[PDB]
């Protein structure tokens, strides 16, 4: 029910802004600014993260402690825009929850963008600082954002990169540019590795670390969580690599996995199941922004009943997550991630 | 400047050191540790130095102590930590300034091995590096949260900063009336003749330059060196002259400056409120106005040529000198008046050499 203090923290934020020594027409310019720059990107999801963050607290309660809970909530809200906002730059992007990516407004352009992740970036740590600052789990709070977001960036590294020629750096080249798949990173065990690192530290052990520093539990719970948010983790990306492909965007709110030779879950259960010469086809195919190509690669997934194929994944690895879930002996926190765990893709 | 340049490797193996505990196949850490490595050795190396040596000399000299091998070593991380701030900053700036080179070589963005989308990733990486390296160096330090909370508002100024100098003249801000168009994605740039004077000028520059370039440094010495005292304030306020020093002189390279001897090539090209626009604004006449807004903002050279003639013909270059003659002794003047021996003795050196390093 925290959908009601988001303009509090906003405010807060843009009130710290406010305080600087500028002019007061350019002080008007900047509110205005960074007003819409909040609120065109942090709104609009289906708010996962930042509800597990509250449910967490409240499970593991006065006004008072709901204004840093929910604070704590909103801080990985804004994290995500951060990362959708930078990641749409990343990737070229084009829609972003059925409205166009920040970056190729007119008004903003990539220059703005860059500049606008690092903005709401170190706002998370401003806002902590306002709400959380007195509490004596402030330390692990700022070092959990931190190392989370240290591994997105590495998860977000390797899959930019896990196709390209440095994988399979020359500085003296700026002139001579072309996307391919690599046959030997084309398996489950380095997509774990990236996805785990991209998805499940920032999605999941995050927003949960959240909640239990500030409910107040070194514990050995930590390390479980750990371990479930990796399955988490996993299924979320799988199941959001299904949707690229066999969904509508009208639900997605986004348009292209294939023709931005992405490293996928169904490219990579197509390629272990497929005859050689759909091997070389795929090779041939993949990565292209060229129609023919693409509907080429949607055929072989259809070809190969990807879809046969994910439905049985997502059975195998709820009920693994469910058994995990079971071993952590805390009534509370079992009850919301199996409640998350419904949750998962509608919020 | 050697010691603190002896201790670089350290400092950055130890950040490599803990990517590498990550749980990844040993091929992939490879080429993890090997791409980062490169990362922080073009961005990081090569610079002036500035504001890493201003850590190191105000730690030292705020009072004459007995300063061990162990109490070195986090004002070394620290005084890295800037040099590691400037080298995500550099990097940021010359993809959003469309820069060509950077202290004499490629921008990282334009290497086909890297290009736009690994150097966005990679500012915030190294950006993150930063309060990494100052917990395990610092954690156990009970100045560890002001440091980190120091490097928080020094980077939010100047991404204030940097956002005024990339719209100061946009037509946001221009037609101030008008909502920003969140529907719009298919891109008219002229400059906004009111914004054209020092006080604008000055609440940019003191944002994208100052916090950051001299009080963070300042700060995060005298911070760590154990020292609410009144005299931040007018530390604070010496900061502000010296980030407006710095940068008009940075204006001034930009267009009368050796690229070779500068390493950079874009202000008039790029619609940028300068120290050289200002001063021929002001000085020039009607005629001259109306030919400034014409050509101003252009990428075609010859509209460049236009705009860099008028700074020969109104002889900017002499008006600069006589700028710096004037702000160097306003500078001096404040800090003579600090009441801080040792502090005042490193900003003194500080100004002395603020243009070439060392
Ligand atoms: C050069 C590349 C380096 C990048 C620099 C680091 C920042 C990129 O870090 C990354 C990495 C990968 C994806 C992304 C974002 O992709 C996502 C989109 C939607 C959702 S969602 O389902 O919650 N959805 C969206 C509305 O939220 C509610 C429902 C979740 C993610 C996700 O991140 O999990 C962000
Ligand atoms: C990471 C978060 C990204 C978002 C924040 C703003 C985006 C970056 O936009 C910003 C912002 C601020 C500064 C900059 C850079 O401008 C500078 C270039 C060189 C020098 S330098 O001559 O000393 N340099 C240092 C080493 O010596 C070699 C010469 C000084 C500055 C300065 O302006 O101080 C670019």
């Amino acid at each position: 029910f925290f959908r009601n203090m988001y303009d509090k923290y906003r405010d807060a934020f843009l009130s710290h802004l406010n305080e600087y020594s500028l002019e007061e027409e350019i002080k008007e310019h900047i509110s205005k600014y960074y007003k819409l720059l909040f609120d065109y990107n942090c709104l609009g999801g289906k708010n996962n993260r930042g509800i597990l963050v509250i449910l967490i607290y409240e499970y593991v309660i006065n006004s008072s402690e709901w204004e840093k809970a929910a604070c704590l909530a909103w801080c990985i809200e804004i994290l995500q825009a951060a990362f959708l906002v930078a990641d749409d730059i990343m990737d070229k992007g084009e829609m972003r929850r059925n409205k166009y990516c920040w970056y190729l407004l007119k008004d903003v352009e990539t220059k703005n963008a860059v500049n606008d992740v690092l903005l709401l970036y170190n706002s998370i740590y401003k806002l902590i600082e306002i709400y959380l600052r007195n509490e004596s789990c402030y330390v692990d709070v700022i070092a959990t954002f931190r190392d989370a977001t240290l591994k997105t960036i590495i998860g977000q590294h390797l899959d930019t990169n896990i196709f390209s020629d440095k994988y399979s750096i020359d500085v003296n080249n700026i002139n001579v540019p072309q996307p391919v798949i690599d046959i030997n990173m084309i398996n489950f065990g380095v997509y774990k590795n990236i996805v785990i690192h991209k998805t499940a530290y920032y999605s999941f052990f995050l927003p949960i670390v959240c909640g239990m520093l500030l409910a107040g539990i070194d514990n050995l719970i930590y390390k479980k969580i750990e371990d479930i948010s990796m399955l988490m983790g996993e299924y979320f990306q799988i199941h959001d690599d299904y949707l690229d492909i066999f969904g509508d965007s009208t639900k997605t709110g986004k348009v292209s996995d294939i023709q931005n030779n992405k490293l996928t879950w169904p490219l990579i259960k197509t390629f272990e199941l497929c005859s050689e010469p759909d091997k070389i086809k795929i090779v041939k195919n993949y990565g292209k922004n060229n129609l023919a190509c693409v509907k080429v690669i949607d055929s072989l997934y259809e070809q190969y009943k990807i879809r046969k194929h994910y439905e049985s994944y997502e059975k195998a690895q709820k009920a693994k997550i469910l058994s995990a879930i079971n071993e952590l002996h805390h009534e509370g926190i079992e009850y919301v991630l199996k409640y998350l765990l419904e949750i998962l893709f509608t919020g």
